């Protein structure tokens, strides 16, 4: 016996039998390109380790209110309208904020909304947009407002099944096949407090599930600016899980480039980060991650030749 000859044919019967990505190295390096929509955030780009979300996958991205889920998907979006992608928002919560959305950069006068009357509903019409081919993307907002039509039309504490989670296996069961066929990625958000009882099956199929959470309050010298974000790919069929990344998501504003930049460039040495000083090839960035922020801000210049050194290191800027 010669276990990595013997390990290579069970791999690969694995990921024959069941797809690639059933089972991988943690350390490897995959090259499998395959065509993503950028996160609007570098760094989660680099952790889901193909430069985006994956296209024609099931992806998850939970989490509590506040943490940041919303602006992705919406950066998400915005990336696929860019592209010339046609986007889709199945609404139930009905908090989306039009001009937040468009302030990200995406185009609301083209974005298809609904605006769904029940849970089978609203999945209903996803499935039927899904499959015209039409969209590179739909954003399902809550997983948890996708409520059975039994429940909505008051029904008797009798006859009361985990209905709710049936509906959105089922669901999911027809429409990811036809995500594959379509090329269309599908953004369920999960804002929780059973993951919301249809996130039971959404743990399933999911090529992709995001773990959205809070940690910092950015406050630049000492007051309000902005939020810093942990995103923690759980899990990925496309690329080793596992990974982490992290963001700033200034007070009205979307994902910061420039504080991904500072972020990047410090750790993949660019920037040199002496004790509150930043510097880069010896140019004074200033004394706080946000004078930094505001130099990178208003050097146009610089930062985008940052961007080139740490996108040159790490494959390249996203599309
Ligand atoms: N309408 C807005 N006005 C100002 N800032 C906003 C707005 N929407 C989002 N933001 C910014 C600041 C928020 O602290 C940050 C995170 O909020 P959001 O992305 O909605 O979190 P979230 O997506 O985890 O919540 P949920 O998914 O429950 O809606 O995004």
């Amino acid at each position: 016996p010669d276990r990595e000859k013997a390990l290579e044919l069970a791999m690969a019967q694995i990921d024959k039998n069941f797809g690639k990505g059933s089972v991988m190295r943690l350390g490897e390096e995959v090259r499998q390109p395959i065509s993503v929509i950028p996160t609007g955030s570098i760094s989660l780009d680099v952790a889901l380790g193909i430069g985006g979300l994956p296209r024609g996958r099931v992806i998850e991205i939970y989490g509590p209110e506040s943490s940041g889920k919303t602006t992705v998907a919406l950066h998400a979006v915005a990336n696929a309208q860019a592209a010339g992608g046609i986007a889709a928002f199945i609404d139930a919560e009905h908090a989306l904020d039009p001009e937040y959305a468009k302030k990200l950069g995406v185009d609301t006068d083209s974005l298809l909304v609904s605006q769904p009357d029940t849970g089978e509903q609203a999945l209903e019409i996803a499935d039927m947009l899904v499959r015209s081919g039409a969209l590179d993307i739909i954003v399902i907002d809550s997983v948890a407002a996708l409520v059975p039509r039994a429940e909505i039309e008051g029904e008797m504490g009798d006859s009361h099944v985990g209905l709710q989670a049936r509906l959105m296996s089922q669901a999911l069961r027809k429409m990811t096949g036809a995500l594959n066929n379509s090329g269309t990625t599908a953004i369920f958000i999960n804002q929780l407090r059973e993951t919301t009882t249809g996130g039971k099956a959404l743990k399933f199929y999911a090529s992709v599930r995001l773990d959205v959470r809070r940690i910092e309050t950015l406050k630049d010298g000492t007051d309000a600016v902005g939020n810093r974000t942990r995103v923690k790919v759980v899990k990925n069929k496309v690329s080793p899980p596992f990974k982490q990344a992290e963001f700033d998501i200034l007070y009205g504003q979307g994902i910061s480039r420039e504080g991904s930049l500072i972020d990047m460039g410090v750790e993949h040495g660019f920037i040199r980060k002496s004790g509150s000083w930043f510097t880069y090839e010896g140019e004074q960035l200033g004394q706080g991650k946000e004078n930094a922020r505001k130099f990178l801000l208003e050097n146009t210049d610089v930062a985008n030749e940052i961007e080139k050194k740490i996108k040159e290191k790490l494959g390249i800027g996203a599309v």
